[PDB]
């Protein structure tokens, strides 16, 4: 049982390189428009506090370089909303898929694809952890990469990467350039809240365990979710829903384990450890899968 | 850092569904050539003892469905190298990329697009074991699957999947239909070898927790190839041999950490165990990254 990662074709026509002066990224290229981090039009002496208005006025069409694959498009116009710069090209992106622009949630997960140079050079699952944050693999020259996820023939998009925490935790945006969490694209100190586990996608990984015949850590017990959710709080955990229990109602069925019966599991698997027993092969709780992972990956 | 695959834009048009009677699984579609597991021509009553070479003679072009996307591709010709099924169809695939069939070696890693029914579900990567098995992510209905990887413009094929072990471990084949491993496309009882961890891969992982800031591990220590073997031969590990040395080369000077120098960290971990400290988040020891995936994801 892996982590997966939704096919990438779709998005890779879509990457392309943008330069502006010394600095290179990625941007997404879809129908005339290619969008990417407005941090592209900074410099060394702007970084610490920028005035993107006024940077950007500086700022023709020319000192854009636009390259998909190897050729050359023309920007034929730019304009920024919020951290996302849009710049403007006179052809359409023939590899445009179908796709929207989506917001995600704290604790849902996605695909990256990991570019460089405007090539794509990887693909991972990530998860958006409580706190906004994501624990990507990104070097430098990632920005521009984007996350996504694929439903039916459409690429929902929710992820752009912009900047890397001196923690190295990493931080970014939506597509219309909103950035997850507390974070500016600006280089000053910036901390992101206490990080805590994500307690849906545990218990959906308790599931993905049992499905797979690991299941050392059933016991015979159940709890209420008010009693769970009191023993959660001290370690550092998420509160546990009702609107969870239901989410996690399908891989319930599947097992034939109440969702009450595998908190009371957790539970004591928190108060206890593991005891240098592994669990589908971790030694470790593993938070980065959300019940619709686990479904769709055992179905 | 992560377990990371190759973008799969390149294998995602070449995949295709290959139903024969009642059985429907995926095949890869290379210029005017389908290829796909020849398990698909049997039955339930020649699953034991299969004859392939009478089942082929057998079938008839028309018993052979093959559809691409939703297109029905004319089958014009069949034909069975090894354990592979070569089905000519009358159009040539436009999406067929740049490609070469190669068979890899154990240990070497590669990424897996896992279908069904034709269509890409999900990429992951994977390391072919020592015992040549794989640790995959496969359902029923999963065989045909290609796993692959990327050099400059050019797919390189090196496994197809055909089934599972009851031990729930995978075996496959190379593009010629070469099986790796001793096992056999017939329901009988098969046992794959003692299965021993990947002694280069490991070194590699210890180099990209180096690279990352895990450094609790290292200790003053050097040892030898020969006194290092004779520890890791008795915790099942593979022998280390000097091209595993001259391959590990570059994360050597990229860290200053010599070679037999992050051996005698190894050894020392493998007679003491962790004390529950982790590794890159892990608390056990990886060995399905090699020396290059580090390398590529690090730099
Ligand atoms: C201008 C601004 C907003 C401060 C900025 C500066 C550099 C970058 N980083 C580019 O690599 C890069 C930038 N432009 C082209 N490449 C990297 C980055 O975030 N270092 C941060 C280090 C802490 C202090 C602030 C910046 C990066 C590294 C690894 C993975 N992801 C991104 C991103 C944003
Ligand atoms: C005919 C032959 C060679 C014995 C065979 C039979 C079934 C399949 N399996 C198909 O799912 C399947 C077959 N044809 C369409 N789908 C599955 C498979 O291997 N079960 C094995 C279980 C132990 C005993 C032998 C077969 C499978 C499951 C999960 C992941 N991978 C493959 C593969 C090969």
């Amino acid at each position: 049982f892996r982590k997966m990662a939704f096919p990438s074709g779709k998005v890779e026509g879509c990457m392309v390189q943008v330069t502006c002066g010394t600095t290179t990224l990625n941007g997404l290229w879809l129908d005339d428009v290619v969008y990417c981090p407005r941090h592209v039009i900074c410099t060394s002496e702007d970084m610490l506090n920028p005035n993107y208005e006024d940077l950007l006025i500086r700022k023709s069409n020319h000192n854009f370089l636009v390259q998909a694959g190897n050729v050359q498009l023309r920007v034929i116009g730019h304009s920024m909303q919020n951290c996302v710069l849009k710049l403007k090209v006179d052809t359409a992106n023939p590899k445009t898929p179908k796709y929207k622009f989506v917001r995600i949630q704290p604790g849902q997960t996605f695909s990256v694809l990991a570019c460089y140079n405007g090539s794509p050079s990887g693909v991972y699952q990530c998860a958006m952890r409580p706190n906004f944050t994501i624990k990507g693999s990104f070097l430098n020259g990632s920005c521009g990469s984007v996350g996504f996820n694929i439903d039916y023939d459409c690429v929902s998009f929710c992820y752009m990467h912009h900047m890397e925490l001196p923690t190295g935790v990493h931080a970014g945006t939506d597509l219309e350039g909103n950035f997850y969490g507390p974070f500016f694209d600006r280089q000053t100190a910036q901390a992101a809240g206490t990080d805590t586990t994500i307690t849906v996608n545990v218990l959906a990984w308790l599931y993905a365990a049992v499905i797979n015949g690991d299941r050392w850590f059933l016991n015979r017990f159940t709890t209420t979710l008010n009693d769970f959710n009191l023993v959660a709080m001290k370690y550092n955990y998420e509160p546990l829903t009702q609107d969870h229990v239901d989410i996690l109602g399908p891989l319930s069925a599947q097992t034939g384990i109440a969702v009450l019966d595998m908190c009371a599991s957790l539970k004591e698997l928190l108060q206890n450890g593991m005891n240098g027993r592994t669990i589908l092969g971790s030694a470790l709780l593993e938070d980065e899968f959300t019940p619709f992972d686990v479904v769709r990956q055992c179905s």
